[PDB]
DNA sequence: TCGGTAAGCAGTCCGCG
DNA sequence: GCGGACTGCTTAC
């Protein structure tokens, strides 16, 4: 096989390299790498090295890595760039792997663990790591096996040994319901001592060195933890056995308030769960837990126990080893679901960067780039200072708020890609500047053309159209690879669909879900065999299609999001090839594309009807409109229509056959006004939106910028079993929002746009009389909590205090001197719950840590004093007034005459 | 929260005769 | 009470 790299560290003059050898095996080497760095040369002397503008340098070898850095450092002293790849690891891995690299997952040490650690004195803090370290799993996907280490005696207990037996047993049974797929998985050690057990955890490392090193909060707790512990215990040097290379460094991560400090484990690769997921999911949670996340993710219960975890392990230890056991497992789980750890190897070893750098857009393109231009034997500049400055974004349409009955929206295809890849954007294509006219006269073509010989912008710029630039290039290869992944994931929603309307009616037997590959449309043959199941093998399909579709999405969004990335890191200071010329080159260009496209729109759909001046386009924000198509259905007449999906076919086809090449000429003739290098402006429909034919439904409605709700039949070409709401903006979709007022406001829409009037007056009179029982969390706002000490002035709120801050100032007034109650935890989320006048706790509201009850000490006293009034008015009246107002709509039955009968 | 801009709403403070 | 200046937070792209 071809070899790959594991790891790379540079170690003063040293490469340290963890690799798999052409034979599959893991190795270690250390390599006396001799970087190059250049130097601009005149052009009366021979090189083959150009930089990216074409001029000349020379290549300087150095003897080591530091004599490289001391040159650098010289040039700079002097006054003269010092070009080339300055973070000679990325250097070193573009020499020793100068092909696609191809790697074997399978030969990739990937550790999952998590560790237990009793305190009675609250947080157990990893950088005193005060307390023994009672339990560890270990997960080893070579192996595929869960190495338990259980310390029997502690200061804090002596136990029993945990029962393989009882875990395995469902809770009705006393057992903890350890899944028994990974019974037989699971290698339990239990210790006499805490000295052992951590001697042993490292013999166990040293064996099974973890190249890819994840698990929940791992970089954050875990690892500092077993760090600082084993260095409490046995010294430094012991602690550095973490280290393949026996290096680390403590780095301190400072942030806008403050700072905090991780482990850096020289030669592994930490992937955090946590940070994997908060970048990959597109997702903004009410809390990060684990326990939170996996009911979210896999629809599995919270983790049962009595009394406070730092009990846990002296009253119950069995359970308290389940718990860790199964902790470990459901990060394998939501990683089989969302494959983010698939994701990073993908990504990283396309750029040739660390595994760990995927987290950093900058160092990723970065190498991406590198790379590329060191296959031309072409030299990257070096990285300078910039201030901070601020640019233009996207143009969004101010909508009129109303009803919008009939809606279909169209939306380029990537969009600030697409623009680099049409003006040809990129450092080395500058070819100038034009004067600039008002955008407007661009958007209505009446500002002179801007060049007859180069690509423009409307913000000035101009580039060559002889050749691609390296960013057009390097961007358009990702591109491909996401559309890829979008196909499959398309395919497989709408395979999903079919599947969906099947089981409509599911038939009486005993079968099994077909074998197929659900990222393919299903073939008439499936759906005949499809039609024939049973509701258990149908929603066993269901299910392996929805699976499907996640991965495809995780693949895709997240290409997308590095792609879009590109385009946004040159407006960053830090990206070797910022330049607020190109970042604005885009932009602008994008507020061009959108409002030229509005007018075009406008003026084909006016022409088609017989109008003039009237305005089809209802809104737009940065890359999409949406057009009102009342009048489109009114031609025809909906009298005309046998049913929803009849209308719905006939819209998609006005939209294919009649708007899309109206939208293409438009878009064709702007790339020549622009004068670009290629047409890549492809606005398709995207979705077909209104009521239910027959019904009193208003099918959508808008309240404002970003703000919006429609009833969809049909979105990218997948035609639903049933109506699916698109909520934009919307309090349904704020993760502030509390739970139950979220599912209730998402009711109040449906009813809105599928129903009508009446329907959502019967639902708020409902609600109203009914929200009192629900529980204390499910009406609790939640938010982030920044600054809890600025604001803290002898325990009581200080001038301009956030009301959630205020809460959490209550909350700690009321839990004063009790060491074991949960403490609000600086930058982390709470829940947020109004008080009632008078109450004990002496002010107008209460918060707490988020996705936890709140402590048993005062949760009797929250519970009879909050105000149920102020939640309502403020969670669900205020956002349901403003719908409504928007929508034209009254959410309480106004009087009329007939009363009087 | 270590890792592009536009723009919405909640809440504080305080004016507005 | 409602709006502007401002902070804080959270979305849509
Ligand atoms: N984090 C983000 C998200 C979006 N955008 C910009 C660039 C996008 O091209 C544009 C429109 O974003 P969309 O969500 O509509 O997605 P794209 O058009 O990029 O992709 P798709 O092909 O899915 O429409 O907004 C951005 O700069 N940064
Ligand atoms: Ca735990
Ligand atoms: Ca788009
Ligand atoms: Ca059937
Ligand atoms: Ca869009």
């Amino acid at each position: 096989m071809k070899e790959f790299y594991l790891t790379v560290e540079q170690i003063g003059d040293s490469i340290f390299e963890r690799y798999i050898d052409s034979n599959g095996r893991e190795r270690t080497r250390e390599v006396e790498y001799k970087p190059s760095l250049f130097a601009h040369c005149p052009e009366s002397q021979a090189t083959k090295y150009f930089d990216i503008y074409g001029k000349p340098c020379t290549r300087k070898l150095f003897a080591n890595m530091r004599d490289a850095s001391q040159w650098i450092k010289r040039m700079e002293d002097i006054g003269l760039e010092a070009l080339g790849m300055d973070d000679f690891k990325l250097a070193y891995l573009s020499d020793t792997y100068n092909y696609e690299i191809k790697y074997d997952h399978t030969k990739i040490r990937v550790a999952n663990f998590d560790i237990e650690v009793t305190s009675p004195d609250g947080f157990p803090e990893p950088s005193q790591a005060k307390h023994p370290i009672d339990a560890i799993t270990h997960y080893d996907s070579i192996d595929d096996r869960f190495y338990v280490f259980d310390l029997l005696n502690s200061p804090y207990g002596n136990v029993e040994e945990w029962s393989i037996e009882i875990a395995a047993k469902l809770q009705e049974q006393g057992g903890d319901e350890v899944p028994s797929e990974i019974i037989d998985k699971i290698i339990y050690m239990p210790f006499d001592n805490e000295k052992e057990l951590l001697m042993e955890y490292l013999n166990f490392w040293q064996q099974k060195t973890p190249v890819i090193l994840t698990g929940w909060n791992v970089e954050s707790f875990a690892i500092p933890y077993v760090y600082n512990r084993i260095k409490n215990i046995f010294g430094e040097s012991t602690a550095k056995r973490l280290s393949p290379h026996r290096k680390t460094r403590v780095k301190v991560i400072e942030n806008m308030y403050g700072s905090r400090e991780i482990i850096t484990l020289f030669g592994i690769s930490v992937l955090d769960y946590i940070d994997l997921y908060k970048k990959f999911s597109f997702t903004n949670q009410p809390s990060y837990s684990l326990d939170y996340i996996s009911e979210f993710e896999l629809n599995v219960g919270k983790l049962k126990y009595d009394g406070p975890i730092s009990k846990l392990r002296e009253s119950n230890h069995q359970r308290y080893i389940s718990y860790n056991i199964i902790a470990v497992y459901r990060v394998l789980q939501i990683d089989a679901k969302r494959q983010f750890i698939n994701l990073s190897l993908d990504m990283g070893y396309y750029a040739k960067i660390q595994i760990q750098s995927v987290f950093s857009p900058i160092k990723t393109w970065d190498a991406i780039i590198f790379n590329s231009l060191k296959e031309q034997n072409k030299v990257i500049p070096q990285g300078r200072s910039h201030p901070v400055q601020p640019y233009p974004g996207a143009f969004v349409k101010e909508p009129i708020p109303n009803r919008y009955k009939y809606v279909m929206s169209f939306d380029l295809t990537s969009l600030y890609p697409s623009i680099i890849r049409q003006v040809n954007i990129s450092p080395e294509t500058i070819a100038g500047t034009f004067k600039v006219a008002p955008l407007h006269d661009y958007i209505n073509a009446v500002a002179e053309r801007p060049s007859d010989v180069y690509s423009c912008s409307p913000n000035g710029m101009m580039y060559y159209k002889d050749r691609d630039g390296v960013v057009p290039t390097e961007i358009t290869k990702v591109f491909n690879q996401r559309k890829e992944h979008k196909g499959y994931m398309l395919a497989a929603q709408r395979n999903g669909e079919i599947i969906k309307e099947a089981l409509h009616n599911p038939n009486l037997s005993v079968d099994e879900p077909l074998d197929v590959d659900y990222r393919f449309d299903f073939s008439d043959e499936i759906k005949e065999k499809i039609k024939k199941l049973s509701a258990k093998s149908l929603n066993e399909m269901l299910f392996r299609a929805q699976r499907t579709e996640v991965a495809g999405m995780t693949a895709q969004i997240n290409r997308k999001a590095l792609i879009n990335g590109l385009a946004g890191a040159l407006g960053n200071v830090w990206f070797r090839y910022y330049d607020l010329r190109n970042a604005t080159a885009i932009t602008t260009f994008g507020q061009m594309a959108l409002q030229w496209i509005e007018r075009k729109v406008n003026e084909y759909l006016n022409e088609v009807c017989g109008t003039e001046g009237e305005a089809f386009v209802l809104y737009g924000d940065t890359d999409s409109i949406y057009v009102s198509a009342d009048k489109i259905i009114d031609k025809v007449g909906e009298s005309k229509f046998r049913d929803t999906n009849h209308w719905v076919d006939f819209l998609d086809k006005f939209a294919r056959e009649r708007m899309e090449p109206a939208i293409d000429r438009g878009f064709r003739e702007m790339c020549e006004y622009m004068n670009n290098k290629q047409h890549l402006m492809f606005m398709d429909r995207e979705a077909i939106a209104g009521p239910p034919l027959g019904s009193k439904g208003i099918g959508g409605f808008w309240t404002g910028k970003k703000r919006y709700a429609l009833n969809v039949w049909d979105m990218e070409g997948t035609r639903y079993a049933e109506p699916k709401l698109k909520i934009m903006g919307l309090e349904t979709q704020k993760s502030s929002t509390p739970k139950a007022v979220q599912k209730a406001l998402k009711e109040c829409i449906r009813r809105m746009l599928q129903e009508g009037e009446e329907s959502l007056q019967e639902y708020f009179k409902e609600f109203e009389k009914e929200f009192r029982q629900l529980n204390y969390i499910s009406i609790a706002s939640v938010s982030s909590a920044n600054n809890i000490a600025k604001y803290d002035v002898g325990g009581f709120p200080g001038p301009k205090c956030p009301f959630h801050i205020r809460g959490i100032l209550t909350y700690n007034r009321a839990i004063k001197g009790n060491i074991d109650a949960p403490q609000v935890v600086e930058g982390e989320k709470v829940y947020v719950l109004p008080l009632r006048e008078g109450n004990p706790f002496g002010d107008k509201c209460i918060a707490w840590p988020s996705g936890t009850e709140i402590t048993d000490l005062i949760k009797d006293d929250v519970l009879h004093w909050m105000d149920y009034t102020v939640l309502l008015e403020k969670t669900f009246i205020k956002p349901l007034e403003g719908f409504t107002s928007a929508a034209k709509l009254d959410y309480e039955k106004k009087a009329s005459l007939f009363d009087m009968f």
